[PDB]
DNA sequence: CCGACGACAGATAATTTGTCACTGTACAGTAGAATATAGATGCGCATCTATATAGATGCAAATTGAGTGGCCTTATTAAATGACTTCTCAACCAGTCA
């Protein structure tokens, strides 16, 4: 998205130097014991190739791991579904 | 004895439904409006028509005044009245008488 920015797990990730793949697909890669970090890479013939880190933005600054996303997601849907 | 098909039971992905996360896209002053046409209706102005004449003229009775034409006893006498005409109208000398 426009300034090089991923949605990934409802957190928004801005990418070092992704601005210039504004509107383009890209495929990415996360170790689910810390996602505040995420690799991202081009696809291309047959092999994908490391385009730049993205880090989250908006979130604390202790680490955040991947099933912790997954339960600020669903407690948050839990309050729209009650709301 | 060997092979094929049906009953019953058991396990399984396709189908449908639900949930969840990421995303393309509209919100950005804006299509009711412009421009022809036919078709019917109404007001105005002209262009006839048909009726209505009173004045003038011609004519034909209806007197109306003004003409014109046709038909008629007469002679004597007398009186009366009214007229006309004619004629006439000297002057002194000579012879008686109381």
């Amino acid at each position: 998205q426009r300034g090089g920015c991923l949605q990934f797990q409802n957190l928004m990730y801005r990418g070092e130097y992704l601005a210039g793949y504004a509107g383009e697909t890209v495929n990415l890669r996360f170790d689910p014991r810390d996602i505040t970090t995420i690799l991202v890479y081009r696809q291309e013939n047959n092999q994908e190739v490391f385009l730049t880190r993205a880090h989250a933005q908006g979130l604390e600054t202790e680490q955040l791991a991947l099933d912790e996303a997954e339960a600020a997601s669903r407690r948050l849907r839990t309050a729209g579904k009650t709301i």
